C-alpha cells in the first residue's frame, strides 16, 4: 500500500496473509473454512495466516492453517487477468473471534464514488521498494467505468473496476495482490493489477467480486 496508513492491529480481522516460506499475497476470510484471493496468487504449498498484524513476529493472536485445496476460477486468463479470483480451503476451520472474522460477500455491486478500504503488506513505495511488517490500509473511492477504461484502453472487462486516485500518490502495490477491497461492509474487490503503483492516471484495478458470488457459493457447497 502506497500513501496509506497503519491500520491498527487486528482492525481488519478478515485480512489474511498467504505464506509459502514468506508472505506473498493477501486474501480475505469469507467463512471459517474458506479464503478468497486472486488467481494470480496461485501456487502450491500455501499456509494461510489469520489474525496477523506484524507478519514477522508472533504476537499472540495468529492462527496458521495449511490450505487443503486451491480452486482457481475456471475462466481465469493470466494474459488479460480476466476472472482473477481463487478460493482456498483451510485444512481445519478457523476459530472466529474479534481478531479473526469473516467478511460478507456482496449481494449487489458497489457504486462508483463509494469509499472502500484496501489493505495489505505490499510495497509502500511508488518508486523503489519497502515492505512493511504491520498491516497497511488505504481509503480509496471506486472510479467511474469511463475513467477506468480511459486509463487502461482495451484492457478493462466487466469483471474489473478501478479504485484510487488519478493524481497518483495513493494506491495498492506488489504484495497487496489477492487482498480485500471492502465497501459498505462487503467484499467488493480483490487486489488484482495496475501499471506501477501510485502513478498518475494509472489507478489500481480490482476483481469485481459481485460477479462471482454464484460461483463462490456453488463451489463452497460442493468442496
Ligand atoms: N496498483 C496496483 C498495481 C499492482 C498491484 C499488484 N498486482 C500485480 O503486481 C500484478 C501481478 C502480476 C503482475 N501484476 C501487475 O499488476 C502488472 N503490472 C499488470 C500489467 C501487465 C502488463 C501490462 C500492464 C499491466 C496492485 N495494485
Ligand atoms: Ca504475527
Amino acid at each position: 500500500i502506497v500513501g496509506g496508513y497503519t491500520c491498527g492491529a487486528n482492525t481488519v480481522p478478515y485480512q489474511v496473509s498467504l505464506n509459502s516460506g514468506y508472505h506473498f499475497c493477501g486474501g480475505s476470510l469469507i467463512n471459517s473454512q474458506w479464503v478468497v484471493s486472486a488467481a494470480h496468487c496461485y501456487k502450491s504449498g500455501i499456509q494461510v495466516r489469520l489474525g496477523e498484524d506484524n507478519i514477522n513476529v508472533v504476537e499472540g493472536n495468529e492462527q496458521f492453517i495449511s490450505a487443503s485445496k486451491s480452486i482457481v476460477h475456471p475462466s481465469y486468463n493470466s494474459n488479460t487477468l480476466n476472472n482473477d479470483i481463487m478460493l482456498i480451503k483451510l485444512k481445519s476451520a478457523a476459530s472466529l473471534n474479534s481478531r479473526v472474522a469473516s467478511i460478507s460477500l456482496p449481494t449487489s455491486c458497489a457504486s462508483a464514488g463509494t469509499q472502500c478500504l484496501i489493505s495489505g503488506w505490499g510495497n509502500t513505495k511508488s518508486s523503489g521498494t519497502s515492505y512493511p511488517d504491520v498491516l497497511k490500509c488505504l481509503k480509496a473511492p471506486i472510479l467511474s467505468d469511463s475513467s477506468c477504461k480511459s486509463a487502461y484502453p482495451g484492457q478493462i472487462t466487466s469483471n474489473m473496476f478501478c479504485a484510487g486516485y488519478l493524481e497518483g500518490g495513493k494506491d495498492s502495490c506488489q504484495g497487496d495482490s489477492g487482498g480485500p477491497v471492502v465497501c459498505s461492509g462487503k467484499l467488493q474487490g480483490i487486489v488484482s493489477w495496475g501499471s506501477g503503483c501510485a502513478q498518475k492516471n494509472k489507478p489500481g484495478v480490482y476483481t469485481k467480486v459481485c460477479n462471482y458470488v454464484s460461483w463462490i457459493k456453488q463451489t463452497i457447497a460442493s468442496n
